[PDB]
């Protein structure tokens, strides 16, 4: 399994504008369009993003294009972030995927706020970090996904996605 397969299990694929678990306007593979309540503002962002008049609908192709860009941006942002970089560098491949997954869902900023857990991942205290990560809004709001990610950090294997 790789980062793209992992995220695609967690995010799913929708070719029509839809609402986040959060109520936000999204499309494709977890590509957030706007936090604004107007379907019109979301439509506008979409067309801006794709470079065409979409009318709220995209092709598989366009979805995957946005996905490649979003993954690329997540990694780069990790790399540019003074708090994320050292953690990422300290981790092995599988675990790096788990961090990337968090960044994709919650943004650089969001994850950089998990100070204590980051410290614990850096120290390679897997069990301790899994307990701390669970004490969050994140886990309470999207428990099945948080659990898969947390398992990955804990175990260093892809078994949580084995099932899925």
């Amino acid at each position: 399994m790789n980062i793209f397969e992992m995220l695609r299990i967690d995010e799913g694929l929708r070719l029509k504008i839809y609402k986040d678990t959060e109520g936000y306007y999204t499309i494709g593979i977890g590509h957030l369009l706007t936090k604004s309540p107007s379907l019109n503002a979301a439509k506008s962002e979409l067309d801006k993003a794709i470079g065409r008049n979409c009318n709220g609908v995209i092709t598989k192709d366009e979805a995957e294009k946005l996905f490649n860009q979003d993954v690329d941006a997540a990694v780069r942002g990790i790399l540019r972030n003074a708090k994320l970089k050292p953690v990422y560098d300290s981790l092995d491949a599988v675990r790096r995927c788990a961090l990337i997954n968090m960044v994709f869902q919650m943004g650089e900023t969001g994850v950089a706020g998990f100070t204590n857990s980051l410290r614990m991942l850096q120290q390679k205290r897997w069990d301790e970090a899994a307990v701390n990560l669970a004490k969050s809004r994140w886990y309470n709001q999207t428990p099945n996904r948080a659990k898969r990610v947390i398992t990955t950090f804990r175990t260093d294997t892809w078994d949580a996605y084995k099932n899925l």
